[PDB]
């Protein structure tokens, strides 16, 4: 099953450790998030897992050469980034979107140079009309704790980060 | 609202004409599929998305082009259900495109069928659904035969090798 959901409550495999209410409407402070595989309480986000829309060959292969699995023992810290974008990103054409991600913000190129340290799972969700676009989910042991929060002051300046007009950093301690 | 839901049954906007069973299991036959937008012997449904291969200008070409679904003379309709193979989706989107156009010319042989065919495509893949899209055809009856080569011509294309199941739902608007 590709779908996942992060429901922001009082139980849950993960502590919240602050939640960062970076542009737009926040979530609500909470205790902890639950993750099922699947489709008190005070907010449920959800997304699926999808195929690549972007990332060509010669990167997948780079990706997959380094890019470490998700639950490694070492990996107690998480960071899921709800992001939605604009109505001017969704709009454009495939290659206009490409040229953006890669070409201009090299979404991918900077992000290699994070791994193996930072695990990584992709979420869509404005399919399913959910107030957000993607999921993003993040884990990492703290030695690597500085080396992300570089990479998000590096992405939020990039061009591609022209057209987010929403998002939210809740960040998480594994249980 | 971006959903759609497709049942095959007794009532509905549409009357079967004829269901052909491609490639795969088929549809079973029924009086009439009924069409809602939102989530009797079967239930198709998909969402409308955001453009995955075409560039600026190939919607360019199709803007100027394309028809609106709902004209008055578009009384005939296909719903053809498509589901693509593991290894399809396996491939990187430089890999996908290549074969999608440069290769199959989706586009453009496509583009030579309007204005007479409206469409709308629709996804489903990532609701678990059976099939992964739902297009949607619509056109005046003097275009039958056209929209019949249409089909025999996408067949023969390499992006066709990848297609696992397909079914044909013949409709005409009540
Ligand atoms: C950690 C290293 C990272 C790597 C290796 C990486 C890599 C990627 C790749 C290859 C894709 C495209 C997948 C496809 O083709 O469909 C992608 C998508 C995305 N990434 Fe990252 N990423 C990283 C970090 C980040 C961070 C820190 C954020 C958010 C703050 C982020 C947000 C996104 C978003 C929103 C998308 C979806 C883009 C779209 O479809 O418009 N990534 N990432
Ligand atoms: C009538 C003229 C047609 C035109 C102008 C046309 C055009 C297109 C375009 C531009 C796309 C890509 C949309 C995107 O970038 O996301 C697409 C996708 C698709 N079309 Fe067509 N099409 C036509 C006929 C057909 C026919 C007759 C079929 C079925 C027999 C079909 C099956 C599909 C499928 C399954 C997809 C999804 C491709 C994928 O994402 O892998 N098309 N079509």
């Amino acid at each position: 099953n590709n779908r996942y959901s992060f429901i922001g409550g009082r139980t849950g495999q993960w502590q919240v450790v602050k939640i960062r209410n970076v542009l737009g409407p926040g979530l609500q402070l909470v205790e902890k998030v639950n993750i099922l595989n699947g489709a008190d309480s005070a907010w449920r986000l959800q997304g699926f897992a999808s195929n690549i829309r972007y990332a060509i060959r010669t990167e997948l292969e780079a990706l997959q050469a380094v890019q470490p699995m998700l639950n490694r023992a070492e990996a107690i810290l998480a960071v899921l980034i709800p992001i939605k974008k604009s109505a001017q990103w969704w709009e454009m054409a495939q290659d206009e979107r490409r040229d953006i991600f890669e070409r201009e913000s090299h979404h991918t190129a900077v992000g290699l140079e994070y791994l193996p340290g930072v695990a990584r799972r992709l979420l869509h969700c404005r399919d399913l009309g959910e107030e957000f676009d993607f999921l993003t989910w993040f884990e990492f042991a703290p030695e690597h704790s500085s080396a992300f929060n570089e990479l998000l002051l590096r992405m939020r300046a990039s061009k591609e980060w022209e057209y987010v007009e929403r998002e939210v950093e809740v960040w998480l301690k594994r249980l």
